């Protein structure tokens, strides 16, 4: 009874196959993959951030040159200048005038916000994606777990084993290259570690927030002050940082294909819709209801009395059900057409009871399986007026 | 459901309608046109009398 499935991904409704055991009672399915949380493989290849040019105090040698060295500092500019008379609060001080040396030195650090406020390149492989899948299953009626895809994978969480994909639809919605920022994701071909042009993004490209070493292309050159006074003049780009963060690309929870959105979290993709997923589960043989319990419902009749033929369970049917015991009934349609919202129904001694329903078809010629008894429930639909507000049940358009 | 409905301009009578909405129970209507008072645009140009 390792009821195999082959199964539609798509994540806020339930997918009520039956179980049909030869011998015992047959039971409901309500297979709801409330997430499709994704996490692919990933590695942290650099922090970036906005640069600040945390300028060391310049030197100021009064009648002399004072020769500058290449300090390891991430991108340490530094340039020697004569020809000054730096006023500083008394006039000048140095007496010379040419021989007044000035030795200005920069170099780039990472800004405070580097630690918090950063863009985030990674490359991204595949993964493997996850789901808290509800099942209120036949009548133990609750499991809500994590699971994964692997198709070797159980979770016995609750009482019953489940085995889950691979799925077929492997569209990382993740390129190879993304950046990634507080939580806009951006699918970008971030340039790399240690090569960011200048103004371009990733001209700070730190391996973490704190890693010393970093690559600063900022194209920071320095000036030599004027007219004999103090300063540093600095002369750069404008982080790659800054733009990036107002002449940006879109995010990828709002330029994504096939459904999906996103989080600064594991880095997860959820919800993405598309493709089908090969789901097969083994049940708790004590859950199941021998077949001499559950009444026989054969002679029997179904109709519509009014179909919607629409998204929300619009669709109804009156079922003269013909029992020999009375009590419990699960349903089901094994033709997808129709999706129903009841996954049981109540019987007295062959009564009747109206079910609902969504359809794709004008004719739904759908069999009904009422625990063991097929009956075609054909017959027409009606379109509805109202079509704004979130996502169907229906789910099974083909040709009509 | 917005129950479009061409009716008869008829004022003392009301208009028993059904609201055929697919999926929820029908619901009739009853729209009696009671009055069809008019004030077309005009103006008063002039007041005569003896």
């Amino acid at each position: 009874y390792e009821h195999t499935a082959v199964m539609p991904n798509k994540v806020g409704i339930p997918y009520k196959a039956l179980v049909e055991r030869p011998g015992y009672a047959p039971v409901h399915l309500q297979i709801q993959l409330v997430n499709t949380r994704i996490i692919p493989s990933t590695n942290l290849e650099y922090i970036t951030c906005k640069y600040k040019t945390k300028v060391p105090s310049p030197v100021v040698k009064c009648c002399g040159a004072t020769q500058c060295t290449s300090k390891p500092h991430p991108d340490y500019q530094c340039q020697v200048f004569t020809g000054v008379y730096p006023f500083m609060w008394g006039g000048a001080y140095c007496f010379c005038d040419t021989e007044n040396t000035q030795m200005s030195e920069a170099y780039v650090e990472r800004s405070e916000e580097c630690s918090i406020d950063h863009a985030k390149a990674y490359k991204v492989h595949t993964g493997t994606v996850q789901a808290m899948v509800n099942i209120t299953y036949g009548s133990v009626s609750w499991r809500s777990a994590d699971v994964y895809v692997n198709g070797e994978t159980p979770a016995k969480i609750g009482d019953a084993k489940l085995i889950i994909g691979p799925l077929s639809s492997a569209w990382s919605p993740f390129d190879n290259k993304v950046v990634v920022y507080g939580h806009e994701v951006y699918n970008y071909d971030f340039p790399e570690y240690g090569t960011g042009k200048a103004g371009s993004f990733g001209d700070l490209q730190s391996r973490t927030s704190t890693s010393n070493d970093l690559y600063a292309n900022t194209n920071l050159k320095l000036q030599r002050p004027q007219a004999g006074i103090v300063h540093t003049p600095f002369t750069q780009a404008p982080s790659g940082f800054e733009r990036w963060k107002r002449d940006k690309g879109a995010p990828l929870n709002d330029v994504a294909p096939f459904g999906c959105s996103i989080a600064l979290e594991p880095l997860r993709a959820e919800n993405c819709a598309v493709g089908s997923i090969p789901i097969s589960i083994d049940i708790p043989d004590a859950a199941f209801t021998r077949i001499s319990e559950t009444p026989t419902v054969s002679d029997l009749e179904c109709k519509i009395t009014e179909c919607t033929y629409a998204s929300d369970f619009g669709g109804i049917a009156t079922v003269a059900y013909k029992s020999s015991k009375a009590g419990n009934c699960p349903i089901h349609s094994p033709s997808g057409v129709a999706v129903i919202k009841e996954n049981d129904v109540t019987l007295a001694e062959s009564g009747s009871f109206t079910f609902h329903f969504s359809t794709a078809n004008i004719h739904p010629a759908f069999k009904l399986q009422v625990c063991t008894s097929a009956v075609t429930c054909k017959g027409d639909c009606k379109p509805p007026k109202d079509h704004i507000v979130d996502y169907p049940a229906q789910h099974t358009e083909s040709f009509t």
